[PDB]
């Protein structure tokens, strides 16, 4: 059974960048409900593959890849962010970024306007390719995983649902694209980098 | 040149069904920006058109449906509200929603039913099909316009992005779904309806 | 284990309107590998789903669709097509196109109408709305199932993707479809017409 | 006006790899309809966007892309394609090849698993990212086109629709990729590789 994660942090401990609101109802009714909607659709799903129904199984994937994705994107974004956060990393991670974007503020800039473009709703990503072996920047639509739709293994990703920003930051995004930079919680950006290092 | 229309009514004047707040950022910042965008769209495509630029065509293509869609479905989207709507339709259209839907109460749950099911941004409409001579019920992604993509013709719309009931009804988008039909403009969808009438 | 079925008649039965080259290829070579390849891809997802590896469940979506959709379309075409088929069905379902598409010869014209405006790979669909209780046209891209992906239920589908017709009709596809009607098996498509119509 | 351009050698230039029935078809039938069409939906776009009809911009858009293209895509396919081609590329971008893939053998590989990736009709690209400096391969559905879409910049196409190779190797597209490398224009190739690298 797919569980909801508990934050490494306290609701109000990323303001005033992200206030509590924001974090209270993200965390407890957005990411909840996709838990408890992916464990139904794969309870579903069991039975329509037992039963060798592929129609059924086939018009279960918007609901699996919705809750499923919701539930990957944001159990990893909680992870991406910290009351401590911001900044830049160091060693390798900063050396890649560095190497594949010219520069951390170049890399801000073209995160940042991956994030922006998104229509309508979506996620902005900082990815790992293994097969070229460099950094990538990804945009995915709505709940759409990085992983599971592109083959990228995520690092960061900056959550452009309305549900993220609009009650403080109301139409602009841009402002809170510059806000969320400071509660990055790039150790674990780190972390997760180094998860690929090989 | 596309223009902001005005609101026939006052930011306030739907309350408290769909707050001031909602109704003022809704018309003034975000209708507004798909107009103005829109504006920008459609010149640079003159000028890729005027050099035969097919690239560039395609390229402005996303902007051109966003954008244009957003203008097209805010304009009808406001038209459809009023503070002294609600209630139930009659004559015709009344008649029509019966013959389609089994009854106006059937017919509210299906385009609630629609509006909800929308994953991620998106709106709900009750639209007219030319060729079969009856309603339609249909969801849209983003701002992708109903006539445009569909070509139903578009008799009353839903918007479902968050930005439309978040500061309100935060995630319970049914609540809002419940809420909005105390204030539609059966006048406004009848007129419409009656516009397809041949 | 999901299996190729047999065809319902001789590969060369449905000639002059559908060459035996194009049926022997299409059902030996083509309806196989989705089989195939659908069997792989659903022992897959057994171990994803039994792992809760929603990643990968959702990385075999793509696959699941396009060779499971691949075989459920397949398996109605045989039966929709006849050596001793063409001419017009009778009964209710004569009945229901008269009343839903005006004429049996109207309805022809909307079936060709979709079937010849695929873009790119499809299939062209007669189909059942079980909620509005009436009969529907629609057209799927690529090898995504009707019922899977639209709910409605399929009555007689007109595969044109290439290899349908490219070895015979070679780029016009509108002679592909005026020859088809000559094998369509009313019987069958009066069938799945009475069968959900119950 | 856009035109069909002639091509750069007779039909049956490229025996035995693509034989002479293909090629015939796919530039006199084929790229002449996407050809013809996009001249068409150009025209009405010049009206809708005079009159700032935003519905109809939109429900052109389907039209365009597929056709424009269409048009864009077998422009470049062309000029790909040599009677005397085959062999390997030299210089500079037989370095860029063995540096961002690996190796020249790897690179086939990668770009054969794109193009024989693609599920339904489309292309396998090798392109330019001018942004990171580097080539890239990429696979792009029906007719839309590297550029248009992705923003990379063009340098070789593999058409893997199956108008493009059904005739000669059936189901078979595998074969069909290994055939073609025997006749790729490295010199073509070299010329967009160093224009986008200037
Ligand atoms: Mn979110
Ligand atoms: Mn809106
Ligand atoms: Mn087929
Ligand atoms: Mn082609």
């Amino acid at each position: 059974k797919h569980s909801l994660p508990d934050l490494p942090y306290d609701y109000g401990a990323l303001e005033p960048h992200i206030n509590a609101q924001i974090m209270q109802l993200h965390h407890s009714k957005v990411h909840a409900a996709y838990v408890n909607n992916l464990n139904v659709t794969e309870e579903k799903y069991q039975e329509a593959l037992a039963k060798g129904d592929v129609t059924a199984q086939i018009a279960l994937q918007p609901a699996l890849k919705f809750n499923g994705g919701g539930h990957i994107n944001h159990s990893i974004f909680w992870t991406n962010l910290s009351p401590n956060g911001g900044g830049e990393p160091k060693g390798e991670l900063l050396e890649a970024i560095k190497r594949d974007f010219g520069s951390f503020d170049k890399f801000k800039e073209k995160l940042t306007a991956a994030s922006v473009g998104v229509q309508g709703s979506g996620w902005g990503w900082l990815g790992f390719n293994k097969e070229r072996g460099h950094l990538q920047i990804a945009a995915c639509p709505n709940q759409d995983p990085l992983q599971g739709t592109t083959g990228l293994i995520p690092l960061l990703g900056i959550d452009v649902w309305e549900h993220a920003y609009y009650l403080q930051y109301k139409n602009v995004r841009p402002d809170y694209l510059k806000a969320i930079w400071n509660v990055i919680n790039w150790e674990n950006v780190t972390e997760r980098y180094m998860a690929c290092k090989k």
